């Protein structure tokens, strides 16, 4: 069958495909699993023109196979040519969720036992990452994904990265790739988002945005951000612009007026107290001060949730981290033999 004038062959163990969403380089359909007898999502995937598609589809299908937990995406089948030379496209297959967050967000008023919920499983589920020294990189609404119970799940690996805080170091005004309203401020400044503490302010910025149902830092373009950050931050202390010593950052930092910190009491007045103040610690201006995944979890506000015995950390860690497309469709191909 065809969705969207895009032809699906995922025949012919899976029927009745329905729209579900888009990619870049991808369309996400749902569909009726007959083997297993219940509906999933089957996301096609074309990335071979594009030597980028292919590194976040490798990235993607490697950790994903590695990886398994409650709350993060699994595969359930990859279907593909069963030769190099006639694979045009690959399908994932995956567990059907309801909804995601970007959407629940823009409809629906979030109480405080649900944003409890889903802030201890985005928690949950991040701890479990970086025990395997992954950074995800692109932490948003819709990345995240719900099923009818509310059970949470993390999805889209693409842009992941082993961490390596060594060579995380750059200059000021470095390009980055990640969505922007959940970059770190230090992204902007000096560095290259190799490391845990950027995930961490992501989260944080999801959970101001499920306080009040918007995004907290909307910045228009990329410096357009910082400016956002420190509205609300205010100016980085002594301490912390010592922390800078690319002079291009410092002195931009220098260089603006005084601004004072607004209370997040001003911001979201209906917030949890308790919320309010692990929301101060995930966005810290200072990404050596900003609190771990495992403490944010200790914190007293998710205490009704957590078990260090509950919250699983990964048996094999990520060792390491200008191949052409050529030879990352050899190993697509590799990685998805397992299905065959
Ligand atoms: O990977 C995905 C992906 C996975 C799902 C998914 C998985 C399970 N269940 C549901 N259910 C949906 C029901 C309706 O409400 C929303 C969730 N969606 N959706 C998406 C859209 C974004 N992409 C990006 C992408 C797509 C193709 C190629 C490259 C990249």
């Amino acid at each position: 069958e065809m969705v969207r004038g895009q032809v699906f062959d995922v025949g012919p163990r899976y029927t009745n495909l329905s729209y579900i969403g888009e990619g870049a380089y991808g369309m996400v359909c749902s569909a009726y699993d007959n083997l297993n007898k219940v509906r999933v999502a089957i996301k096609k995937i074309s990335p071979f023109e594009h030597q980028t598609y292919c590194q976040r589809t490798l990235r993607e299908i490697k950790i994903l196979l590695r990886f398994r937990h409650e709350n993060i995406i699994g595969i359930n089948d990859i279907i593909r040519a069963p030769t190099i030379e006639q694979m045009k496209d690959v399908y994932i297959v995956q567990d059907l969720m309801e909804t995601d967050l970007y959407k629940l967000l823009k409809t629906q008023h979030l109480s405080n036992d649900h944003i409890c919920y889903f802030l201890y499983q985005i928690l949950r589920g991040l701890k479990y990452i970086h025990s395997a020294n992954v950074l995800h990189r692109d932490l948003k609404p819709s990345n995240l994904l719900l099923n009818t119970t509310c059970d949470l799940k993390i999805c889209d690996f693409g842009l992941a990265r082993v961490a390596d805080p060594d060579h995380d170091h750059t200059g000021f005004l470095t390009e980055y790739v990640a969505t922007r309203w959940y970059r770190a401020p230090e992204i902007m400044l000096n560095s290259k988002g190799y490391t845990k503490s950027i995930d961490i302010w992501s989260v944080g910025c999801i959970l101001a945005e499920m306080l009040s149902n918007r995004p907290i830092f909307p910045g228009k373009h990329y410096l357009d951000q910082l400016n956002h950050i420190l509205g609300i931050l205010g100016s980085p202390s002594q301490e912390d612009l010592n922390c800078i010593i690319n002079l291009k950052a410092r002195n931009y930092l220098l260089s603006l007026p005084h601004k004072n910190k607004v209370p997040w009491n001003r911001l979201f007045p209906n917030a949890d107290s308790k919320a309010l103040d692990l929301l101060d610690k995930m966005l810290t201006f200072n990404p050596h001060k900003r609190i771990e995944v495992e403490q944010a979890l200790a914190h007293p506000y998710l205490e009704q949730y957590y078990d260090p015995s509950d919250e699983p950390i990964a048996e094999a860690p990520f060792k390491f981290d200008d191949l052409p497309k050529e030879k990352l469709k050899e190993l697509i191909f590799e990685e998805t033999a397992r299905f065959q």
